[PDB]
């Protein structure tokens, strides 16, 4: 007879999706843990009074780590190491003397501290960009050496240093005479109202050369290409320091160090400032789901113990079943401080505009996606509180969550995780299965529409037809599925394309456009796929003889107006700029009027604009009737068949499309369109 219990702190979510009703109590407990931790954090002040969550995070990165005082020329260094009996700062600055610079004060928190006076001549005691370590003496008397956990730069060893010590990274004290000063404002952006179209990029591979390309090169040579394409945002992968390049950035060693293989912190600041000057937001891949198992240059056994940053190996909760990585103890207050400060550091010091949290499925579940892990979810809820407080109404957070955890992207006040978007990570496999298993005459229009529109209510989605995952050596891109190993001989504009190439180009544009318009509330493109980049991506590793041959991006292809890669590129630019003028991404789901299984025609309206796709492999249609709700005059604003997009220029884009007041496909009006085989068009109503 008991009333079904719907606690007030998840009423918002339950109203959004009443399917959640039988889970309301477990959802309420999940939020409640996060809300109690939030209270704990906001009262972690000397007198126990309330502080803001932002102030907590900012005070943390301003007081942990090493800080040079530019006025007094002192240096302060503090380091959390509860298991260590003694701590010493060693480095080039003191010829690695293990006695002269003890961090004598160990506080109630287990934090060692030291202040270094200026030198007799007034110089900083630690030279700019010289090497440092902290040495701990453990209770048993043994010694271990570590890169400080909050170091802002860590570099690969020289050939000689690695001959004597191995590949272990070296910590650097970064204190340049002239820090980069930001000159440009963040672009105007309202998360609730504005569309975000995301260019996913990796600095190291961003040149045609088989090398690690630099921050400066990206700023000079790639940013203009992204501006030309009209993307709203760049998602920078592999920025947090990682010693193993082929990890793609996912094995993080130094959480507060931007990767040094691409250049200096000031080079990356300039990169982000320049993106901002061009109106482009910059997002960071944040890997807070696990850490590299490296000791000394990583956090594993940092203080000599197996229960500081990570759940212990004997707890059964301490290592990943596949990644060979350690798992954070999110219930430790100092680990919460470390991770939350890390987010504020990247927003504040580098002016990133938001984050993509990688590994969210591994965080959410006690078995990591092969029961929910309440502590990891509560940390993500705090993380969203903080990021949205740092940049109110502008900040973006995005979850990489393959599981589709309900409420992940509902607001925290509703009882949800607080993410703005999740990745639509099932969508690439739909396109691969069609291309690999079904003949073209056998494409099911309804199954395409169902998969693209199957989105949880209220949980906004970044759609894409392929991502950095699929570009990798494990799989083939859409370009490879559609055109195999096509070469410059197949891609010349000076001869008629084969059937294969003609079909590949048309579908490459059509698949992107229907994903972009029907599949989500935001869009993502992985670097190179906007122009159908050939071959595949691969990083140097043992399995390929440390080759960089595939660790690059042939951007030169786009500049050759006698090849067809540029046709794909120009269409991508047209798609993004069309959406910028005629919003359809961050809008309610489409109203689909047609998914015709014999004609292979899909038609829908979204945000008042009309979208028509003829997927039929051979049949062209003339005077094809399309239902339209709002009567008026329509004009084509995007046309896949245009010559400069690599089409055959059959469609007259000057034509005025007048509606006729006669019911059709459950709409009050119709227009009539010419749609050749494998073409698509977008129309908007003229005012
Ligand atoms: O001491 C100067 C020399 O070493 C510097 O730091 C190292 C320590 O001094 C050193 O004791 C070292 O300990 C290593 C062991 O000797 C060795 O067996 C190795 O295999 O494991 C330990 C590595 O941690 O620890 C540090 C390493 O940074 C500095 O690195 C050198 O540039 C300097 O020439």
């Amino acid at each position: 007879m008991s009333l079904t219990k719907i606690p007030e702190n998840v009423q918002g979510a339950v109203s959004i999706d009443p399917w959640l009703e039988p889970f309301a109590d477990v959802l309420s407990e999940r939020r409640y843990l996060a809300d109690k931790w939030l209270y704990d954090i906001k009262h972690a002040t000397p007198d126990g009074s309330e502080q803001s969550l932002v102030d907590f995070a900012r005070n943390a990165y301003k007081t942990y780590g090493l800080h040079a005082n530019q006025q007094t020329k002192e240096i302060v260094y503090r380091e959390w190491a509860p298991n260590a009996q003694r701590a010493f700062l060693v480095g080039e600055f003191n010829n690695w003397n293990e006695e002269s610079h003890e961090m004598k004060h160990k506080d109630e928190f287990g934090v060692f501290s030291i202040t270094l006076a200026p030198l007799e001549n007034g110089d900083f005691a630690i030279p700019h960009d010289s090497k440092i370590k902290v040495m701990f003496v453990l209770p048993d008397g043994s010694k271990v050496y570590r890169i400080p956990a909050w170091i802002t730069r860590a570099t690969q060893p020289s050939k000689e240093t690695a001959q004597k010590y191995g590949p272990t990274y070296e910590g650097r004290f970064w204190n340049p005479p002239n820090s980069y000063q930001f000159k440009h404002q963040r672009p105007k952006f309202n998360l609730a109202n504005d569309s975000i179209k995301i260019y996913e990029a990796h600095i190291g591979i961003s040149s045609p050369e088989p090398k690690v390309a630099s921050y400066k090169e990206f700023t000079q040579n790639v940013l203009p290409r992204i501006k030309h394409l009209g993307y709203d945002a760049i998602q920078l992968m592999a920025i947090m320091e990682h010693a193993y390049y082929a990890s793609f950035g996912y094995q993080v060693t130094n959480f507060f160090a931007i990767s040094s293989r691409y250049g200096t912190p000031e080079d990356l600041k300039e990169l982000i400032d320049t993106a901002h000057s061009m109106g482009i937001l910059v997002l960071l891949d944040v890997i807070h789901s696990h850490a590299s198992k490296n000791s000394e240059d990583g956090l594993n056994m940092f203080d000599g113990s197996d229960h500081q940053y990570f759940h212990s190996l004997t707890s059964g909760r301490g290592e990943h079943p596949l990644w060979d990585s350690r798992l954070f103890n999110y219930g430790s207050f100092e680990v919460q401080r470390f991770l939350l400060a890390n987010l504020a550091y990247y927003i504040d010091v580098y002016q990133f505009d938001g984050f993509r949290f990688d590994g969210v499925t591994s965080m959410l579940y006690l078995h990591h996606g092969v029961g929910v892990d309440h502590e990891a979810l509560a940390y993500l809820m705090l993380a969203n509180d903080l990021v949205h407080d740092l940049l109110p109404e502008s900040a973006v957070t995005i979850a990489e969550d393959v599981s589709g955890y309900p409420t992940l992207c509902l607001p925290r006040t509703a009882g949800g995780g607080g993410f703005d978007y999740r990745l639509a990570m099932a969508l690439p496999d739909m396109w691969i299965k069609l291309l690999k298993t079904k003949q073209d005459d056998d494409w099911d229009m309804g199954h395409i529409v169902h998969t693209l529109t199957n989105r949880r209510h209220g949980e906004k989605v970044v759609a894409y037809c392929e991502s950095h995952d699929q570009a990798l050596v494990g799989d083939k891109t859409l370009a490879f599925w559609l055109m195999d190993a096509a070469m410059y001989t197949d891609m010349t504009v000076l001869k008629e394309p084969t059937l294969v190439i003609d079909r590949g180009i048309a579908l490459h544009k059509m698949i992107r456009l229907i994903t972009h318009s029907l599949g989500g509330e935001a869009y993502l493109n992985f670097e190179g796929n906007e122009f159908g980049h050939p071959e595949w991506l691969d990083f140097p590793r043992v399995g390929n003889n440390d080759s960089y041959h595939y660790a690059r991006r042939q951007f030169n292809l786009v500049d050759d107006d006698l090849l067809r890669y540029r046709h794909l590129n120009e269409f991508d630019a047209a798609m993004q700029n069309c959406e910028s003028k005629h919003q359809w991404l961050n809008t309610p789901q489409a109203y689909v009027s047609l998914k015709h299984e014999v004609d292979k025609v899909i038609a829908f309206e979204r945000n008042g604009h009309l979208f028509v796709f003829n997927f039929h492999p051979t049949q062209s249609f003339t005077d094809y009737r399309i239902g339209v709700d709002v009567a008026g005059t329509y004009k084509i604003v995007l046309n896949t068949d245009r010559a400069e997009f690599g089409g055959h220029n059959r469609i007259d884009e000057a034509q005025e499309f007048f509606t006729t007041d006669l019911e059709w496909n459950n709409r009050r009006n119709f227009i009539q369109v010419y749609i050749p085989s494998r073409t698509a068009i977008v129309l908007t109503r003229q005012m």
